[PDB]
């Protein structure tokens, strides 16, 4: 039984078109840990501010996934986003 977000076109497509487009690479168990919750993330709040986190979790997730330096000189795309994301 879905949770969540049954059946809206583009559930797990959409992150993936952003974040591990360039930044995590492809498969890792890891990264996915955050990339399954982005899906029910979409009905979090309001359109913005839902899909908006959906891109929060993976930039400080990308951390673990081997980044040391991807939260300050990264937030030019979330804080600047919406001083929010």
């Amino acid at each position: 039984g879905h949770s969540k977000m049954s059946d809206v076109k583009c559930t797990s497509v959409v992150l993936l078109s952003v974040l591990q487009q360039l930044r995590v690479e492809s498969s890792s168990k890891l990264w996915a840990q955050c990339v399954q919750l982005h899906n029910d993330i979409l009905l979090a709040k309001d359109t913005t501010e839902a899909f908006e986190k959906m891109v929060s979790l993976l930039s400080v997730l990308l951390s673990m996934q081997g980044a040391v330096d991807i939260n300050r000189l990264c937030e030019e795309m979330l804080d600047n986003r919406a001083t929010l994301q």
